[PDB]
RNA sequence: GUGAACGGUGGAGCAACACCUGAAGGAAGGCUUGAUGAGCGUGUUCCCCGCAUACGCGGGG
């Protein structure tokens, strides 16, 4: 079942891209040396392949939000406010490593090598929130699938599928 | 006139069949482009340093 959600940002976004950039007072991204560069941390940005002119298609850069940070972004509200208030509504009391997999997949960093039993995997699976979201000790694997947040950009013309023809953002948006 | 002289290791044959690199995972917490350099007081011959070599030049406060 697929679920297009579609946002438009109030305010700017910056999911810092990891790499030390640096940047000059009048633009000029990663200048070269001694020009008194400044540090800058860059917004995250996916490489798409896109249509540049008449039959050519090159790898453009077009500035994105992964959809890790998505994934835990839906991860964090329905814990926030859908699933810690069903268990403390109900007294309900989750362990600091069960807290730990429910907020970021799994207790600690060494997952078994063993797997699971069936009856285990289909009822973690047909639970609402384990089923959405798996990993643990030994490693169960959610049914949800998180994309990375495009924008709505003739970059991203070939992510889209051609669905939206309007609304269609040429320049720079950053 | 080498116990020599002469003498083909040959023909043919499939390394091949099947196999998910995969499950989970927040780039983030904090951070004034704002200034800084733009205008505001002294009223006449007093020390010391070099070039000279004193006829004078430059010069410290």
């Amino acid at each position: 079942m697929q679920i297009e959600v579609t946002v438009r940002n109030i305010t700017p976004i910056f999911s810092a891209a990891p790499g030390s950039n640096y940047i000059t007072i009048d633009g000029t991204i990663n200048p070269p040396p001694g020009v008194s560069r400044f540090p800058l941390v860059r917004t995250r940005m996916m490489y798409v392949a896109a249509d540049v002119g008449d039959g050519v298609i090159k790898s453009v850069p077009l500035q994105i939000v992964p959809g890790n940070t998505m994934r835990s972004l839906l991860r964090r509200t329905m814990l926030k406010h859908v699933i810690e208030p069903a268990l403390v509504e109900k007294g309900n009391k989750l362990s600091i490593g069960a807290y730990a997999t429910a907020y970021s997949g799994n207790a600690t960093g060494n997952p078994d090598g063993v797997p699971s039993s069936f009856d285990e995997i289909a009822t973690m699976r047909a639970h609402p929130f384990i089923g959405l979201f798996g990993g643990g000790p030994r490693m169960l694997e959610g049914r949800l699938m998180v994309d990375s947040l495009y924008p709505i950009h003739t970059n991203a013309e070939r992510i889209l599928g051609a669905g939206y023809e309007n609304e269609m953002m040429s320049g720079p948006i950053t």
